[PDB]
This record gives structure tokens, sequence and C-alpha cells, in this order.
């Protein structure tokens, strides 16, 4: 099983990206699937999650209203689009697949990870 993140990149300060998570191995349309982020010198830290169940989707304050997290279960793949990027949005983005299909929104250690994507946003 494998998750891989694409569509990183750098990008001028207001513009936009679209990552994409594709995996194989395995159909994880019946888990719930999230993006993280690591910016340099930090912590790993939470972006969004996508429900398995429809239309169900969580966010971080920071990105809220900026960044929108959808699924296509036929590709196998989740998306982040990210909006109105600013400088503080610089990190390596990471998906994750839940360890347990069917899965509340209770915290679990994610059961899978990618190898991540950059994203430099710009001044
Ligand atoms: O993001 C994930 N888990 C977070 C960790 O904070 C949390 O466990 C969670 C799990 C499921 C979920 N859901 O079903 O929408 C939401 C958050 C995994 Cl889906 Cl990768």
């Amino acid at each position: 099983v494998q998750l891989v993140e694409s569509g990183g990149g750098l990008v001028q300060a207001g513009g936009s990206l679209r990552l994409s998570c594709a995996a194989s191995g395995r159909s994880f349309s019946t888990y719930a699937m999230g993006w993280f982020r690591q910016a340099p010198g930090k912590e790993r830290e939470f972006v969004a999650a996508i429900s398995w169940s429809h239309g169900i989707t969580y966010y971080a304050d920071s990105v809220k209203g900026r960044f929108t997290i959808s699924r296509d279960n036929a590709k196998n793949t989740v998306y982040l689009q990210m909006n109105s990027l600013k400088p503080e949005d610089t990190a390596v983005y990471y998906c994750a697949a839940d360890s347990i299909p069917y899965g509340d929104s209770r915290y679990r250690n994610p059961g899978y990870w990618g190898q991540g994507t950059q994203v430099t946003v710009s001044s």
C-alpha cells in the first residue's frame, strides 16, 4: 500500500495550488483521509480531513475559508485545493489515511503516510 502526493510547487502569494494524493494497493473509499503539513524546523500539523461519509470535512483554523478538501473514489484520490496562499503556508504537505475504516472523528494515529510534496509560497 502506498500514498503518493503530487501537485506541489512554487507559487506567488495569493495564488493557488491543488495537491493530489493517489493511493495504490487498496481502495480507501471506506477510510477517512487527511492532509498534514510540516514547515521547516516545526512539528507536523493537521490541515484538513475528509470522512468516508459524504460531505463531512474538517479544517485547521489557519486554513479555514482558503483550502478545500475533496475526494474522488473512482480515482482513489484525495485533493487539497489551496487558494489565497500565504508565505506561512510554505511546508512539506503529507497525506494520510485513517487507521480503520468507517471511523468517527476522534483522534487516531494515521495508519498510512505519504512521503510528502513541497509547497513554497513566495513573498
Ligand atoms: O486525519 C486523519 N485523522 C485525524 C487526526 O487528527 C482524526 O483522527 C480524524 C479521523 C477521522 C476523521 N473523519 O472521519 O472525518 C476526522 C479526523 C486521518 Cl483520516 Cl489521516
